[PDB]
């Protein structure tokens, strides 16, 4: 009713000057960016108003994008622990109970399982490395010194004395050692993507449209007013547009990683090699003391429910909740922090008609609310996909066994 008494409240509590505020409506011929009209709003108060609802949203976004970060880096630094562990207690399983079985056939080779054991965590950790051409150098030499103790051309490759063992190890560690490299390589690709897109600042016509959007109903006189749902998503879709170009290649690796954990274990009834190579290893040497004279001449079950079967289960849950993600995020700030028949549909209370728009920078051409370039996109943005791509390809060869 032309007094300002209930925006110089609102204005005032947000911790700015009472001393701009008039008492009663005046003409807003002198507004930049609210429509003009009467308005209980000095230039001051709108561009305050509006460098603050900028912050705003921007404080939103940050949070979420650190929510993203913060679950992502959990996972990262589960995921790889784990695998270390797992590799590790393998290793002291076999160091503890190796030389009670195979007596000094251990003990006197045991440096060759340590640097075996060094070998594949180098190979995890990212090191160039032909797992295949490791292993076959590790049974050469072991067999020559075993050989050795037991009593060149050699015969002895094609008359397999290690038994199967051997293969087994090799084809099971291929896949699942490339299978978990490129998994955590992932998530820790997947978190510098969220933390490098969070960099990227709102521009100056997204932030007029925020302003509209906000508190350019508390200028013209309508402060009890909060946005139409419709209103809001097209302002946030137009200003997050750059953002939500990502969401194809971000779905695309999130796939290709829920892909790759069916990778940690061989087909089934067979529990991870990750953890049981020193298993295998056993195998191979009470199969060569089998075959002895001859050359003369514990791969345990499963468990229904695994550590690592609980994690890879969560982290899917996890990946498949956030998927959606960048074009998640109009609809998500909107409902949370921005906002019943009549609502401020920009011009005043009351429907907002326009269609919402499509996801992504080309959809915002026409858009009403914020005038968007379609040309030229951000180019970190792009640095990111291009990111993304990438190690979708390394994962989608790992899958292959490539
Ligand atoms: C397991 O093995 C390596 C070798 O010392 C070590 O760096 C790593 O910290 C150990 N612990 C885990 C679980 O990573
Ligand atoms: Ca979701
Ligand atoms: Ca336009």
């Amino acid at each position: 009713s032309r007094s300002c008494g209930e925006v110089r409240q609102i204005y005032g509590a947000k911790g700015f000057s009472l001393s701009d505020v008039p008492q009663a409506e005046i003409s807003g011929e002198h507004l930049r960016i609210c429509p003009q009209g009467y308005t209980c709003c000095t230039s001051e108060m709108e561009e305050n108003l509006a460098n603050r609802s900028h912050a705003e949203l921007e404080t939103a976004l940050r949070d979420s994008s650190r929510v993203l970060q913060a679950m992502l880096a959990t996972q990262l630094r589960s995921f790889d622990d784990h695998f270390q562990h797992l590799l590790n207690d393998s290793e002291r399983t076999l160091q503890a109970t190796f030389p009670g079985a195979f007596g000094e056939l251990y003990t006197q080779n045991a440096r060759a399982f340590r640097d075996l054991y060094s070998e594949l965590r180098l190979y995890y950790r990212g090191a160039n490395l032909h797992l295949e051409e490791t292993l076959a150098e590790f049974w050469a030499r072991l067999l020559e010194r075993l050989f050795k103790q037991l009593h060149l051309g050699k015969q002895a490759e094609a008359l397999r004395p290690f038994g199967e063992a051997p293969r087994e190890l090799r084809l099971r560690a291929t896949r699942a050692f490339v299978a978990a490299r490129s998994f955590v390589q992932g998530l820790g690709v997947a978190s510098d993507v969220v933390r490098k897109v969070a960099q990227v600042p709102l521009g100056p016509e997204c932030s007029r449209a925020v302003m509209k959007l906000v508190y350019c109903a508390h200028c013209l006189g309508v402060p009890g007013a909060r946005p139409c749902p419709d209103y809001c998503r097209n302002v946030l879709k137009g200003c997050l547009a750059n953002q939500a170009d990502l969401d194809a290649e971000w779905r695309n690796l999130l796939d290709s990683m829920v892909l790759i954990t069916d990778k940690f274990w061989g087909t089934s009834g067979v529990e991870s090699v990750i953890g049981s190579v020193h298993t295998w290893l056993a195998e191979a040497i009470n199969a060569l003391q089998d075959n002895r004279d001859t050359l003369t001449a514990a791969p345990r079950e499963r468990p229904p429910s695994g550590t690592l079967e609980k994690l890879v289960s969560e982290a899917k849950a996890q990946l498949r909740d956030v998927q959606d993600f960048w074009i998640s995020l109009p609809g998500t700030l909107c409902s949370e922090k921005m906002a019943d028949d009549r609502c401020w549909n920009g011009m005043a209370r009351g429907r907002y008609l326009p269609e919402v728009m499509g996801d992504g920078l080309a959809n915002q051409i026409n858009n009403p609310e914020v005038e968007v370039d379609i040309t030229k996109p951000d180019m970190t943005i792009r640095q990111q996909i291009m990111q993304l791509k990438i190690m979708t390809n390394r994962l989608r060869s790992a899958y292959n066994g490539n």
